[PDB]
């Protein structure tokens, strides 16, 4: 595989789509490589993990606890939600919707989550709380994944992400089990972890979570590191590409490779 920025370039050239990309180092926040880091792409599912930091940060507050039991109605639910739909008799705790959205994508755990914490207009509040300005989310889902071409709803850019995501993990403004449980959703992703893991070689150790969307929209949030250790926070979206989903998934899955061959840098 070529240098990380090298597979960037060819990547974008080979989809006819935009790549954003930045890869830093989860306990400083050094960064590594640094492609359209500052132009906006749409988050996709990846806003989940930031959803379920704004509802640590409740629980940490003791304005929620991940035991409380929410209780929904069927009229409540949206497309894809394979782990709620069971639960219409039963109810979800909170932090059992949390596991759903984050390792399941389920959508309608989502929503239900973003509405605890004041919907998007309180996610996008609480994103200006801990200083980054130019991450928002303005819709639900499934809306939030229209990807309209210049529609600045929704987004992040990737160097927004990467130190939002590093400030949830790392900084201490979650108490430590709250960082320690938003890092264990993350690891346990049943859907796109499990096969990434499959393909990763013998000794990187990965936690994720993916997205998609209308117009070729895809992207992931990971942590990603050699020797079983979390060394860097990875992000990489695409957008604007009539590529198939296939396609998509082996140019990251080739970004991802480029990084893996030329690590040390
Ligand atoms: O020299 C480094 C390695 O080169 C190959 O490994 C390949 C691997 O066989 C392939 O399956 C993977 O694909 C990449 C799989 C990555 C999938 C997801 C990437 C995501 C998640 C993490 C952040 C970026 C995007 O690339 C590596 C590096 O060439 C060899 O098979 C392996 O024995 C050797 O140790
Ligand atoms: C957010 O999670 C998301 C947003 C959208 C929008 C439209 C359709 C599907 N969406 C998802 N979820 C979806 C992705 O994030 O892609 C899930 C998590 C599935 O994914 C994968 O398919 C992971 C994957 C990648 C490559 C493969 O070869 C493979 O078998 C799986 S969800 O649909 O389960």
């Amino acid at each position: 595989s070529p240098q990380p920025l090298e597979q960037i370039k060819l990547s974008e050239s080979q989809l006819s789509g935009r790549v954003g990309m930045i890869e830093m180092d989860l306990a400083s926040g050094r960064t590594l490589t640094a492609w359209r880091a500052d132009e906006r792409f749409p988050m996709m599912s990846t806003f989940k993990v930031v959803l379920c930091g704004a509802v640590l940060a409740r629980v940490d507050a003791g304005d929620e606890q991940l035991e409380r039991k929410i209780h929904y109605r069927q009229q409540d639910l949206v497309d894809y939600s394979p782990v709620s739909e069971k639960h219409l008799a039963d109810g979800m705790t909170v932090g059992e919707l949390c596991a759903a959205a984050i390792t399941m994508s389920d959508n309608s755990a989502a929503n239900l989550l973003l509405a605890t914490v004041g919907g998007p207009a309180g996610l996008t509040a609480f994103l200006r709380q801990i200083g980054d300005n130019v991450t928002r989310l303005d819709r639900w889902e499934t809306e939030l994944n229209e990807a309209l071409p210049g529609d600045a709803r929704d987004t992040t850019t990737p160097a927004s992400m990467a130190a939002t995501l590093r400030k949830l993990l790392t900084s201490q403004r979650l108490s430590a089990r709250s960082q320690r449980q938003l890092l264990q959703w993350m690891v346990d992703d049943r859907v796109a972890g499990p096969l990434i893991r499959s393909v990763l070689p013998a000794g990187w150790f990965i936690a994720d979570k993916t997205g998609a969307g209308e117009r070729g929209a895809r992207g992931i949030v990971a942590l990603l590191g050699p020797n079983n250790k979390a060394e860097r926070i990875v992000v990489i979206y695409l957008r604007d590409t009539p590529a198939s989903m296939a396609e998509r998934n082996q140019q990251i899955a080739g970004i991802g490779a480029a990084l893996i061959e030329h690590w040390q840098r």
